[PDB]
């Protein structure tokens, strides 16, 4: 059908809003703390004390199989990769630092993708 076109060309639309989104936000992150999984082979405890994972390459891979329906469900994954390193990290380390200067710089980001996904649609 044609309806389902037009959708597709929105989540299109969204899906190249989100990418941009995507780049801003792994600027924040110059030292690549959050680019890819914490490795198991590295911290093979770690899903003992994280549930559910998450890094900037597997974002990426979601992203580009058009797998976020809309900005909550992208937001919720960057979330999951400030949320678990503040919990698996203590305070005083450089990886919980990184994600607090990566959640305060990318709520700037988010503000406003925000606003462009309800204003264009």
């Amino acid at each position: 059908s044609m309806e389902q076109v037009a959708m597709e060309l929105r989540l299109t639309e969204l899906t190249r809003l989100l990418r941009s989104v995507l780049d801003q936000l792994q600027d924040k992150d110059p030292a690549r703390i959050f680019a890819q999984p914490v490795s198991l082979k590295e911290v093979p405890d770690y899903l003992d004390h994280i549930k559910h994972p998450m890094d900037f390459a597997t974002m990426r891979k979601r992203l580009e199989a058009q797998g976020y329906k809309n900005l909550h469900e992208f937001e919720e994954d960057f979330d999951l990769i400030i949320d678990n390193c503040m919990k698996y990290n203590a305070r005083d380390t450089v990886f919980y630092r990184a994600a607090v200067r990566l959640r305060d710089q990318g709520g700037v980001v988010l503000r406003q993708a925000r606003r462009e996904v309800d204003s264009i649609g």
